[PDB]
């Protein structure tokens, strides 16, 4: 393809897919290689270039009086078919200076990354610029290795640093990764694995896909996708690289996932067929921004081979389009496009070169853009002047937006984010635009998404739930790591020690003493303070039993005091019964210390009242016999016997008093307000001295059991000693068996039992002789001995 | 400039005369100019002089290429792609629309894959001499590439097998950014997985790296503990981080080299020795070029017409060839022999073209080419079919892909005391002819580690740990890194390394040492234990005195001491004494099933019969007929209890390992505790019954105050019964059974203290006739 002009532009296009791979034996002269598979889509691209050139030469508003001509060759998407053309561009630029008439001014560049990489090395010698329409490899973006390379497609790596941001507008963690087994899939997954760990995103699985892979490895990948519990899968792959794979996943029929798409396959019709009716439906993809061209659907239609000479490929496109032959409107992916996404790139690149030449044509002679303010002339233009202007480009394409090439050479633009909503008239995979992204601006304003229009899971509406672990409910903590990566966690129930209220907490928290948890680790309610309480009816029942004995003792005092020097009273010593009656009068009241909540002073002196009361009671009844008794020596002996325990009580209360302790060691819910005894021997001495005195009076009472004197008093004294040792021996098993808030109850019942036991035996019969109907025969002063 | 001489057939050439180019950012405000090259290289000039010498020799030898003269055209490469492409255009220019026949070139490897693409279109052959990358091996992408240096796919496997010969685990790597480094290090990372080694850190350096990148690389190499760092890179690329590391005085690392920088005077300097010393690297095979030292000293910049790189060279060496430089200081010829060999390879190609008779056919239908009009596509056909006997005497032929196989040599650096130049003494050969696994060989006493270290260094991630402990715990790390934790008691390890400790045998508990475990001890009072022989002696003495009292009762009979009481009823007390004395022996020894079965009943029946003998002895409230039945009924009311539990719940022997781990304890089981409390209560009740009558009849003086003595006997019995309970509650094993029998022994003597003792005092002493008097009592 070649038409003359004042300024000549080069061009490379992939009209044929691939070459015929013969094995040269080189027995004869080598021959030129053949190309085999015809590309219709590449022919649509070349028609876009011829349309752009005819538009610029038809208008006078841009580049007047300068007819532009093209020279276009067919790369067969191989390097060897490309450099043979590049040696035809490069020649008349500087061949007379290399070796001891049109000149190419720019090249509209090559599709595959390897082809452009090979061509740009040769074109970097002579500083002839090159704008590309499809090359998206990262390594081309070096200004150091390649001097002159410009792109009208943005860099692929930005897709990866776009892609993580979509996740962080929806707040997910768990994700899976599929990459193509190619040169395109590995930079994308490497950069994504960088940015994910940078943004704390954990990836479940990494897999590879190819046309060359076996069906068994595809089955392994199918098992990996079905087994793993991840709701999003990133795919960096080319269009043909999925054609078996999505078909065999449709064989499995999984319909839960929502997919994420790279730029190559997001708009690929080879990755979306209506057989893939709903199972792929709901995904999100990075398309390329498409804008209409007027006239181009009439310019494609108006081609015919023997009518237009300058397009050399028409003579073969006629013959292989519909299968005809020649002597020198139908179903094809030539006419049947529905989005212009690369054809628009070719049209835009040809206008890029057009406005660069315009800025050379109209710069004022005063302030140029070169050394010492001089413009370059237009009828003697060289390549380096055009390159210098072409970095500084800022103009309005007819769509409306600005275009300015970046410092690295990329074109600043907006990736479009699409969703696939099944059009109810169409019933096929139909794309719908939802969100848009900006690579050039700072982070935080790159990505806006309106979420009301996107539909995950086909007809579903709600955001999927794809963390590694479902977050733990209230009453638990975030738990320890389980050997999975750090985004994962387990759920652990809180102990009964502490509570958990705020959701997804790391550790539980405590609370005060006398506040222990309820169940579920809700919070810390109050504990139970368990004391033998007057609010309970059992305590006031015990108090009534205590008061009744005091009243009966007072009656005994009344009948004692009224009858003096009377024949029942006069025999036994008159002060003796008076001293005996006060012993009962205080021993009855002494039981009241063991009821209610223990205060410390009442906890302190409770045992000495017991000790003093029973010591003087047992002493005064032991000195009452008058057989082994004879100033009142009985009174002095009682004083000595009482003071010999009073010394024990004063010493024990001055060296180590008992303490009042809230023993919480018994149970968490119920605390026990009790008393620590202090010195154990101090309580043991007061326990034993009373027992020894009781044994002594028991021995002196039993030795005169039969002898009558004042109505068998020795027998009743023996009975009193018997009931005393009986209740004292019945307290200790009861003491061991009894649980708290009843050991005080067992104590006061035992004291009450001993109290009426020592009350009744001594005095009831004498009360009967003073009170029953034969009292007159009971008391005779000579008699009744 | 360039080198040129006219001839009938011309050859190309590319040689890296300058190391690198000035990195000038281009303004593009003016004419873009041609960049200059930075720092001059002498070694490249020696290589170029080797090629000019080979061409002069071929031109002057009349047996090879007769009567036709070969010329040459050389351009320098400056080790960058741009100057190379500008040169290959000037080769290729005429053929598209004098013609170069071959190109002996592409010293670098990045340059190689561009010059091959641009020469592959026209089918001009290309013979490399130093490019060793593997991507250029295939003959589908590159039609006409041929190497005379071996491929590096052997080198990665050699760098793997050196680890297995020196037994290492932890190693880290860095590579060059070009096609020389990264494919080879991918190959070695592939071959590393089989050998079960661990790769810690991989980093990448290019020659034009900034200060921040080499700062980061020094940080990574400083942090990890790997001694062995493998570097698969060129000469000038590694130079910046060498500047940085020797500025920081890092001293511990051991380096393991590639082919390219293993012998380079750019790095091997006296000033860098305290880092890069002692390293190990591959050097290629030697060669012999005669007549070449003289031809090196025959350069003269006025007389040097045809060469054009002479004059610049003079301005680098003197600003009369005895000045220290790497142009004439070469120990061996390693790469210059390859360039000489490549020029003879093309020479024999054209010689065979000159000698094909018509019948031999290598073109079309058996037709031969012609020398007058020779094309670059025919020389490729003779290049694929080549053999000649080179001047040494081996045979040269190319493989299908293009490489030439050869053995390498591994060398280890040193420091000679003469002038401190780092001297390259060899250690080993790597013969690639033989099978995989019988190639490498390292003589050890010559190889000398960095800092003249005799010992082989340690380079494992984890210390393989002691025989006491065990190692099997991997916390997500690579498997070479592992941890050692002390296995629990009951389990010990008896081998140098294992995943887990085996359980110690039973009747043994694991030692503190954890190397081996020794057996426990059963703790029990024993018959051969002399402390127990004391108790056995007491038992024997008590039995002997019981026999003494019985014999006194036998022979001193008819006496009023004896004849007042019931003469049979005395014998029951003696047999009771013998029985209760004999019953104490069942607690001495290791308890068995029979002993644990019958320990209690013998004591029960013996003591019951003993008390039953003295219940009805007193005949104050008691009077063959009556007393025999009185004993018999209370004997029955204990033997029924005994047979009841000995048929219901026999207590048995029990070995408790519960109390102490290092010493087990053997004791009889409790065995129906009610069926022992019942016997104890029965005994105490029968004791209280006689104690009541003894307290009642205390004052009555009869038969030497018999009732009073009975009261003291019962008092002594209750005294030792009270004394038993804290002694039971206090003592531990091997003592609670000792006190038990001891208590029984005490009680036994108490009976013989009171019952038949003081009466014997009348009978043996002076009161014998007084005791033998029927009037008495
Ligand atoms: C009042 C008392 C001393 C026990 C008490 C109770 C009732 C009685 C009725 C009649 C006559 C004496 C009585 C003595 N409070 C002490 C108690 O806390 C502790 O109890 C004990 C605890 C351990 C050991 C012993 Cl040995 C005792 C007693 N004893
Ligand atoms: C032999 C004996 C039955 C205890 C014994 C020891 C010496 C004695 C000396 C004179 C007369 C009787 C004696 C009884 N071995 C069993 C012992 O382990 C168990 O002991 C007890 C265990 C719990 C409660 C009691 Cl109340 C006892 C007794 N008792
Ligand atoms: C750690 O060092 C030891 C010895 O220094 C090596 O490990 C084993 O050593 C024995 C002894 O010859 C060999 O039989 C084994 O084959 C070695 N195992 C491995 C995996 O090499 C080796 O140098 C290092 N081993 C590890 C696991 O790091
Ligand atoms: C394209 O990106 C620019 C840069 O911020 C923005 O101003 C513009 O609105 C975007 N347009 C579309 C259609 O996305
Ligand atoms: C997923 O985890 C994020 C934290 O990274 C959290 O904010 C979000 O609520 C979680 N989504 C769930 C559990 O659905
Ligand atoms: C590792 O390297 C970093 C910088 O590369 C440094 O800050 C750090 O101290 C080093 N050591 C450790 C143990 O992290
Ligand atoms: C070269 O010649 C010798 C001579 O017989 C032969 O042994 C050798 O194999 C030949 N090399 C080939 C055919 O590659
Ligand atoms: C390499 O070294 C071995 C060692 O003897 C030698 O026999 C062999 O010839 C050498 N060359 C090759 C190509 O193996």
């Amino acid at each position: 393809a070649q038409k003359k002009g004042d300024i000549i532009l080069g061009g490379l296009f992939p009209i044929h897919f691939g070459v015929a791979a013969k094995d040269q034996d080189l027995k004869s002269r080598p021959e030129s290689v053949e190309c085999i598979r015809y590309n219709f889509r590449g022919f649509r691209w070349l028609q876009a270039m011829i349309f752009a050139i005819e538009e610029i030469n038809s208008s006078p508003a841009l580049l007047p009086n300068l007819t532009l001509g093209y020279r276009i060759f067919d790369t067969c998407n191989t390097v060897s078919k490309a450099l043979e053309a590049t040696l035809s561009f490069v020649a008349q630029n500087k061949i007379d200076s290399l070796n001891l008439i049109p000149s190419t001014i720019a090249v509209v560049g090559a599709t595959g990354s390897g082809v452009s990489t090979a061509v740009a090395n040769l074109l970097g010698l002579f500083y002839i610029p090159q704008v590309s329409y499809a090359s998206s490899s990262r390594l081309l973006s070096n200004k150091n290795q390649f001097k002159s390379f410009l792109r009208t497609i943005p860099n692929d790596e930005h897709q990866a640093t776009a892609m993580a941001d979509i996740i962080e507008y929806f707040r997910w963690n768990w994700v899976g990764t599929i990459a193509a087994d190619d040169d395109y899939g590995r930079p994308g997954i490497e950069k994504f694995r960088e940015e994910a760990e940078e943004r704390d995103i954990c990836i479940d699985f990494s897999e590879l896909i190819s046309q060359y892979s076996d069906e068994e490895e595809i089955q392994h990948v199918v098992e990996v996708i079905q087994n793993s519990t991840a709701k999003v899968i990133v795919v960096f792959s080319s269009g043909p690289d999925l054609e078996p794979l999505i078909k065999e996943i449709v064989r499995r029929n999984i319909t839960g996932k929502i997919w994420l798409a790279s730029e190559a396959w997001a708009s690929s019709s080879l990755i979306a067929m209506p057989q893939y009716f709903h199972v792929v439906g709901g995904t999100i993809g990075f398309a390329l921004k498409a804008g209409q061209i007027p006239g181009f659907r009439e310019f494609l239609k108006k081609v015919h081979p023997r009518k237009s000479v300058h397009n050399g490929f028409a003579k073969e496109f006629w013959e292989e389009t519909f299968n005809c032959h020649l002597q020198e409107s139908v179903e094809t992916p030539y006419i049947d496009y529905t989005h212009l996404r690369i054809s628009y790139n070719v049209y835009l690149a040809v206008y890029s070169i057009a406005h660069a030449l315009q800025d050379i044509y109209t710069c004022l002679p005063g302030r140029g853009l070169f050394t010492n303010g001089s413009c370059a002339d237009i009828k003697k233009v060289e390549a380096w002047q055009v390159l210098k202007h072409l970095r500084h480009l800022n103009f309005t394409n007819n769509m409306g937006e600005q275009v300015t090439f970046d410092e690295c050479g990329d074109l600043v633009g907006n990736y479009s984010i699409i969703n696939w909503h099944l059009s109810p008239e169409d019933g096929s995979i139909v794309f719908k635009e939802v969100g848009y992204y900006n690579v050039y601006a700072k982070k935080g304003e790159r990505l806006f998404i309106n979420e009301e229009k996107i539909l995950w899971s086909g007809f579903s509406r709600e955001v999927p739930f794809s963390n590694c672990s479902r977050d733990c409910l209230a009453g638990t903590r975030k738990g320890i790591i389980e050997g999975e990566p750090t985004c994962c966690f387990e759920c652990v129930e809180c102990p009964d020690g502490e509570y958990s209220d705020e959701t997804d907490a790391s550790a539980c928290n405590k609370c005060p003493d006398d506040f222990w948890s309820n169940e579920n680790h809700t919070s810390c309610i109050a504990k139970e303070i368990e004391f033998l309480s007057w609010t309970e009816p059992f305590g006031i029942a015990l108090t009534l039993f205590a008061v009744l004995g005091i009243f009966l003792t007072a009656f005994v005092l009344g009948v004692f005091i009224k009858f003096r020097n009377t024949p029942i009273v006069k025999a036994t010593n008159r002060e003796l019964s008076y001293l005996l009656l006060f012993s009962l009068l205080c021993c009855f009241s002494s039981s009241l210390f063991f009821i209610g909540e223990p205060q410390d002073w009442t906890c302190r002196l409770r045992q000495p009242a017991f000790g003093i009361s029973f010591v003087l009671c047992i002493s005064c009844i032991l000195v009452k016999t008058n057989r082994v008794l004879l100033l009142n020596l009985q009174f002095l002996l009682v004083f000595l016997c009482t003071f010999m325990q009073i010394v024990i009580c004063v010493i024990w209360l001055y060296t180590a008093p008992p303490s009042s302790y809230r023993n919480q060691e018994l149970e968490d819910e119920i605390i026990f307000i009790t008393c620590h005894e202090g010195s154990l021997m101090a309580l043991g001495f007061l326990i034993g001295y009373t027992c020894l005195l009781a044994a002594i009076c028991f021995f002196f009472a039993f030795k005169s059991r039969k002898l009558p004197e004042n109505f068998n008093e020795a027998k009743f004294i023996t009975f009193s000693m018997l009931i005393f040792f009986i209740v004292w021996i019945s307290f200790i098993p009861a003491y061991a068996s009894t649980y708290g808030k009843f050991v005080s109850a067992v104590e006061v019942i035992a004291i009450l039992a001993a109290s009426f036991g020592l009350l009744a035996c001594i005095f009831f019969n004498k009360i009967y002789i003073i009170l029953f109907k034969p009292s007159r025969n009971t008391i005779e002063e000579v008699r009744c001995s």
